[PDB]
């Protein structure tokens, strides 16, 4: 119940800010100086400006390189976030991956919902639970997610603890 | 650290999502049943399908009432979240409020960002930190926002509690 640094990345619930201390609520001592995500009254910096750093709380990332909500963020320019713009990736887009773990369609486009993450999901957070490893012709999972013991997909001790086979397994 | 119902309706970064037992990750053990948010592998019902309720992480709402990104969710018949189409607020749509503490301009559009949440912020997270209470003319906060003793709007304990003025206090 504590965001950002202190709460190991979390995000408030419907934008509220996370302050300096890592505490949510609204209001100059939250979204003011130090605010750490959430509707921070000093938009985060994203994009090619800021080496390729995604918005928190699925923020459009408008041209300029600032996070937020609206025609100037998600229109037109938008490098990140739910722009307004479809999103490519897959096969189709050269095997890109969708953006905060989006699922890629098998029409080669990023989005949420069975639609996106059901049959022929080709990355991101797919729901067919497609399996990896020894027993699965040594294929490893798609955005380096970890290929657990049992031979499923995933991130978390589960999944990249003892016995991880493939993916970004604890050392 | 904590997410869901346990970490008190906290969200994950990067949509992973929220387990059952309140702990961030992605695979089955994390997106499918019991699923609190994220990119849960069965989508949150929203809109008026779901008695007005919003999508976690802010994803759009479809015109059918389940969550998630992508031209299905978010284009047309969109009902909730960032979706492609603007949405009004304020003077212009009858003193409307936009969804997720999204500020509505002085223009009459819900976004986030200097645009939006600036001069002329009509309501939502505006950074322009207008004075409530006794010592402001007896103005109150909009959204219900907590009033504090030292005539300020916001959420939290600092907001809301001892000698909170107005708006949802606590005493």
């Amino acid at each position: 119940q504590r965001c950002g640094e202190q709460g190991s990345g979390m995000e408030c619930p419907n934008n509220l800010c996370c302050s300096q201390y890592g505490y949510c609520g609204m209001g100059g001592d939250y979204c003011g100086k130090g605010c750490q995500n959430g509707a921070c009254w000093t938009s985060k910096r994203c994009g090619s400006q800021a080496g390729g750093k995604t918005c928190p709380n699925n923020h459009c990332c408008s041209q300029y390189g600032h996070c937020g909500f609206g025609a100037e963020y998600c229109g037109a320019g938008c490098q990140g976030g739910p722009c307004r713009a479809d999103i490519k990736c897959g096969s189709q887009a050269g095997g890109k991956l969708c953006p905060n773990n989006l699922c890629c369609s098998q029409w080669g486009y990023c989005g949420l919902g069975s639609e996106f993450c059901g049959e022929g999901c080709q990355n991101g957070a797919c729901s067919t639970d497609k399996p990896c490893g020894k027993d699965a012709g040594g294929r490893v999972c798609t955005n380096n997610y970890c290929c657990s013991k049992w031979g499923s997909c995933g991130i978390g001790p589960g999944y990249c603890g003892a016995g991880c086979q493939s993916g970004g397994c604890d050392g």
